[PDB]
């Protein structure tokens, strides 16, 4: 393939949306605070947010690293941010479930999900879609507990 926008144009976008609101690298402590760090590629997202009764108020998402995850975790806290933690727990659920299931989302909003599992699969990128992955399933669970 020469040209194909599979995963170039879709991170592009992703990218090219980030610097359209030019906000990432923060820390909020109150509730949760979890990071994810990945040693080999320099990436670190701290992610910090606060859940203010069921829901999810704000996150602070001290992303550095490469191209994909910090972007991934802005796009997908923006998300969580005006979310709860039921509905938080449900994208996760299907999030996971998508893999014994196929391929198929309730909402179709798959921008970052087929942006994350791009990468999810080459020796370098995998530990960068994990990193924003893990951490974000991490923050408020998923499922109804994961564990
Ligand atoms: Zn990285």
């Amino acid at each position: 393939m020469s040209f194909n926008a599979n995963l170039d144009t879709l991170y592009r976008q992703v990218i090219m949306d980030h610097y359209k609101n030019p906000r990432n690298k923060g820390v909020l402590n109150d509730s949760i605070v979890v990071d994810m760090n990945n040693p080999t590629c320099g990436d670190r997202i701290r992610l910090t947010m606060k859940l203010d009764g069921d829901i999810v108020e704000d996150a602070k998402f001290e992303g550095e690293g490469c191209s994909i995850s910090m972007a991934s975790a802005s796009m997908m806290t923006q998300a969580i941010k005006g979310k709860d933690i039921e509905t938080a727990l449900s994208m996760s659920k299907i999030f996971s479930d998508m893999m014994q299931g196929k391929e198929y989302d309730d909402s179709i909003d798959l921008g970052d999900i087929e942006a994350l599992q791009g990468v999810s699969k080459f020796p370098a990128r995998i530990k960068c879609a994990t990193l924003s992955w893990k951490a974000l399933e991490k923050g408020v669970a998923k499922e109804e507990g994961g564990n």
